[PDB]
């Protein structure tokens, strides 16, 4: 980051004396088989194993099937359910995965709004917006999540909700 | 793996030698079109001469398991008994243990004072946060004998440790 690891995904729980070779060829041909390249040729150009740690990071041709190979979470090879990720140095560019929450009751104050939010888990920001005359609350804030896969799942868990005799919204802020 | 470049050569003749028995095995692989590079496979024999058996070594996994297709082979006039070793694993890494709930100041040497109660181990790992070399809070492992595995999953799965309760199931 900001800009760098773009290009590369961790691979956890791969199989037993697997070869860099082997698991490039397996990359290389599933990308294939399921569409999810945008051009000809071989969008995996290196694999590199750490064997006692049993790990290993991919690196791609291009910025864009970098993140298409990320719908093979979970995909079995030789037995073995693989756990593909993001590397931690990679980011994404700020307010990507903003949410709005509006419909709350407007006596509560900040700790106790991020506490149903934190819930799913920890945020890395937070607004609730208060008239700044009174300090009084509007009933309504932004947030935005450390994991960005966190994000669909306070939607699922809190949007429509019952809340007092209101229904909260939660959705994406654009 | 290691077991997984040997053989178990049984039926062999009297007075045969190590490197007759080496020379005999190289050549049948080169005849049969069954190695993977230029050179020799085999790359050592021992020979029990009281009970007329042998090990065979190999330089890789898949000209050994190439190798298994010599189980009746004549050597001088005689059949020979190919089979793979008694501690061969078909599926690797099936008995590597996984190792949680671990106190978190705990050291390598510390963990695996833990675990040799029930006998010697071949793999060790504990996870630690690159950043500040710290402890997870969870190890990898596998024992030379495979069959302690249980022994100690069972003495160890769910026994109290300190302040947290360990977890010790196959990595799977």
């Amino acid at each position: 980051g900001p800009l760098g690891s773009a290009r590369r995904l961790y691979v956890g729980n791969i199989p037993f004396g697997i070869t860099e070779e082997a698991m490039m060829d397996f990359f290389n041909a599933q990308m294939r088989l399921g569409g999810l390249t945008q051009a000809p040729g071989n969008p995996v150009l290196a694999v590199q194993i750490n064997q006692d740690k049993n790990f290993a990071f991919l690196e791609f041709r291009s910025v864009d099937e970098t993140t298409q190979a990320m719908a093979f979470d979970g995909i079995i090879f030789q037995g073995q359910s693989l756990k593909i990720r993001r590397p931690h140095d990679y980011q994404p560019l700020p307010g990507a995965h903003k949410l709005f929450i509006g419909g709350l009751p407007n006596y509560l104050n900040d700790d106790q709004v991020k506490e149903l939010l934190t819930s799913f888990g920890p945020l890395k920001a937070f607004n609730l917006v208060k008239d700044s005359a009174t300090g009084l609350s509007k009933g309504y804030a932004f947030c935005e999540y450390v994991d960005i896969n966190v994000t669909d799942q306070a939607i699922a868990g809190l949007n429509g909700m019952q809340l007092g005799d209101k229904k909260l919204l939660v959705q994406r802020a654009s």
